[PDB]
């Protein structure tokens, strides 16, 4: 529908998921599936939040996501990591800096995925 995700997912099928989670969460989304490309795509248009899948094949997803914060116009973009070793990710890599509204696992969670997005997105707002 309105605020836009971008999704950034190695898995084709979990990248599908999330499209279509988003959606019926009343969220529009676009699908990339390396660091690289969500580098690239993030700058071309405006993105309420981020999903970020910490098993990526070139960069990992917590070296994305530092580079993200890295940049003035991306340091406030509300990020979500779901990913197969999201815990133990955040008990090794969270920080403030990080700045991850939450980690999330799989098995994806719905109504955690469609509440933590609308939570993170207003708090970084």
């Amino acid at each position: 529908p309105r605020p836009r995700i971008l999704i950034c997912e190695d898995d084709p099928d979990i990248a599908r998921l999330l499209n279509l989670m988003l959606e019926k969460g009343g969220f529009d989304s676009d699908m990339v599936h390396s660091a690289a490309q969500a580098l690239e795509q993030v700058a071309r248009r405006p993105y309420a939040a981020m999903t970020v899948d910490l098993n990526l094949p070139d960069q990992d997803g917590v070296s994305l996501i530092r580079a993200l914060r890295r940049d003035s116009r991306t340091r406030d973009l509300a990020i979500v990591v779901v990913s197969a070793n999201a815990r133990e990710g955040e008990l090794e890599f969270n920080s403030q800096p990080l700045a991850v509204s939450t980690w999330l696992e799989k098995p994806i969670d719905e109504n955690l995925l469609i509440l933590s997005l609308h939570r993170a997105i207003d708090n970084m707002a």
